[PDB]
């Protein structure tokens, strides 16, 4: 589990969004595993605006924050799951790191802010859905 709270927005893994999120939907993309909904209170997160390939992510299955090197956001093939059939997920970044399905929502961060959230994993790899291109998250 996990969300990014920036301004009047809540950013979650699309497969984990709640009723209030779909009812107060701002933007969603099934191919990115992302959903953004509106909130009543202002959030205290800052979105990174950068091209960093190194950072730190939270892994709930290990209660630990791991430093990682990660790839550039790309269209990557993702195996079938209880939430999606086998498909290509866009804006995805991979790192060598531990992850389990319950780790989705864990934040990846660099010196400039939040880069993205855990969205995929398996075999010693961890995938993050990038949020740095969503410039509108910094306004209105
Ligand atoms: N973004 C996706 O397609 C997700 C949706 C939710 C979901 O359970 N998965 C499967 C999945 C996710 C993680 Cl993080 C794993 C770690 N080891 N094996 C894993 C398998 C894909
Ligand atoms: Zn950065």
């Amino acid at each position: 589990s996990g969300a990014i709270y920036v301004g009047n927005y809540r950013v979650v893994n699309r497969h984990l969004a709640t009723h209030n999120d779909w009812a107060n939907l701002v933007w969603e993309d099934s191919s990115r595993d992302l959903l953004v909904s509106s909130t009543t209170a202002q959030g205290c997160d800052t979105i990174a605006r950068c091209d960093c390939q190194t950072g730190v992510y939270y892994c709930s299955s290990r209660r630990k924050h791991y430093p990682v090197s990660f790839s550039k956001p790309s269209l990557i093939f993702v195996e079938a799951s209880e939430y999606y059939p086998a498909r290509y997920q866009s804006h995805l970044m991979l790192a060598v790191g531990h992850s389990e399905p319950g780790d989705c929502g864990g934040i990846l961060r660099c010196q400039h802010g939040v880069v993205g959230i855990v969205s995929t994993g398996g075999n010693g790899l961890v995938g993050f859905a990038d949020v740095r291109d969503l410039l509108w998250l910094d306004e209105e």
